[PDB]
């Protein structure tokens, strides 16, 4: 019937794609010259300088980089997860892949799948929709599609709804098992947006038959026209010998002000209340209590200077020197970078962060023009840098969780529209349980 559009889609939102993953995508691009390799990104949550460097390098590698916001694929639902301080990138990619495929067609792939064999110049899908029989379980990390395919469009709408209701997801039945073997985050991702969600949809849609179970698909029993290559053989195209499962702060959170973070939380909660009636106060309070080091790497433009931060000045010429400062009250105190070349160190200085930090700086190819990955690594070091010298330690004075919760409560419940839409508030904080009770009584008398 239809043909899979000649596009290969890869998604990496948040920080820059690791170089290992860039190499895999490059191979897919070289081995499949007839196909346009595209890496999808989100400019709203990405480090701008590093992203610009990446887009240029990808242009040199023959890889198209597209933004989800500019192409109209980021539904407000995906934007709600990406604007979270620690986003579940797995749920985001599981949702963006369906919207991207539905708008451009082509093949979605995970950057960990390697190309062993080039794809056919034309791939035909009797239903405009193909999956791989790899994994047993259902693989959602290889998906082929013709632009606008109805199945993909239905999945895209259904995943949105699943996500909206994610807070009512229970680890029951097949998920009860999986909670204990893989973890909570992982198991919930699979039920809400991943293969679990997908299985139920493909069952509901009749694409999978009576016999298939979530952990025993039985592809050999199914309609083979839904499978790449029209059979249950392992396709030649793919090969595989983690990232999204640990919750990491999205970029620059350490460099936002308390008030800006409060403001972001208030917007997200409003979304939650308006879509679900649920006020997950402690989720927000426990994100917002975390304050890692503020930091800036001095670029051509002059730096906005946060009190209590690190400022790193790159060198003028390649054989110039890096300089680091602890900014205290906009006063700049210069931390002594330990010499790493003369060696001649004492055993004390082996564990020293500053020495290890200097070593990292010395390994920059071009100190005047560092790569995105070099910038990324230095950033990462700065976020966690903790000298033995207490005088050069970032202080990171920050409100505790319960105070933050109190502030979020005041702001949300002072809005009469939101206040009246709240059905259920989650908080374990003793000072806030009676305020939640009071609102419950208020609602009870109307
Ligand atoms: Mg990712």
């Amino acid at each position: 019937e239809a043909q899979i559009d000649k596009k290969i889609h890869f998604i990496w939102v948040g920080h820059i794609m690791p170089q290992k993953n860039i190499q895999v995508v490059s191979e897919w691009a070289e081995k499949n010259p007839g196909y346009e390799t595209i890496i999808w990104v989100d400019k709203k949550i990405a480090p701008a300088k590093e992203l610009d460097l990446f887009i240029l390098d990808m242009k040199s590698k023959g890889i198209t980089v597209k933004d989800i916001n500019e192409e109209g694929v980021c539904r407000d639902s995906i934007r709600h997860e990406l604007d979270q301080e620690s986003p579940n990138y797995g749920m985001v990619s599981d949702m963006l892949r369906l919207n991207i495929l539905a708008a451009e067609g082509g093949i979605y792939l995970d950057s960990d799948i390697l190309c062993s064999a080039p794809f056919p110049d034309e791939i035909y899908a009797p239903f405009g929709f193909l999956l791989s029989p790899w994994s047993n379980t259902l693989c959602n990390d290889i998906i082929l599609c013709s632009k606008g395919n109805q199945i993909i469009q239905q999945l895209a709408d259904a995943i949105e709804q699943s996500y909206i209701a994610r807070d009512s997801f229970e680890f029951t039945h097949e998920y009860a098992s999986m909670k204990e073997t893989k973890g909570e985050r992982i198991a919930k991702t699979l039920g809400v947006t991943g293969p679990g969600f997908l299985f139920h949809q493909l069952k509901k849609m009749g694409i999978l038959n009576d016999k298939s179970e979530m952990e025993a698909i039985h592809w050999e029993l199914q309609d083979q026209r839904y499978l790449i290559d029209g059979s249950v053989k392992e396709p030649d195209y793919f090969y595989v010998p983690a990232s999204w499962v640990p919750s990491i702060k999205r970029p620059g959170i350490e460099n936002m002000s308390f008030q800006e973070r409060l403001e972001n939380a208030v917007q997200l909660i409003a979304f939650d209340i308006q879509k679900t009636g649920l006020f997950n106060l402690d989720h927000y309070a426990n994100e917002l209590k975390v304050k890692q080091n503020s930091w800036c790497i001095a670029a051509e433009t002059s730096p906005e200077l946060k009190p209590d931060s690190y400022l790193l000045i790159r060198p003028r010429d390649k054989t110039g020197e890096w300089t680091l400062y602890y900014v205290d009250e906009d006063k700049k105190l210069n931390p002594v970078t330990l010499p790493v070349i003369k060696g001649a160190i004492k055993l004390s200085e082996v564990s020293d962060p500053l020495r290890k930090f200097h070593t990292l700086l010395s390994q920059v190819s071009d100190p005047v023009n560092p790569t995105a990955h070099e910038l990324k690594q230095i950033g990462r070091a700065l976020i966690e840098l903790k000298p033995r010298q207490d005088e050069w330690h970032c202080k990171n004075k920050w409100s505790g969780a319960e105070e933050i919760a109190q502030e979020l409560w005041q702001r949300i419940t002072s809005n009469e529209t939101l206040r009246a839409q709240i059905k259920q508030c989650f908080t374990q904080f003793e000072s806030l349980k009676p305020r939640v009770a009071e609102l419950g009584l208020e609602h009870h008398h109307h």
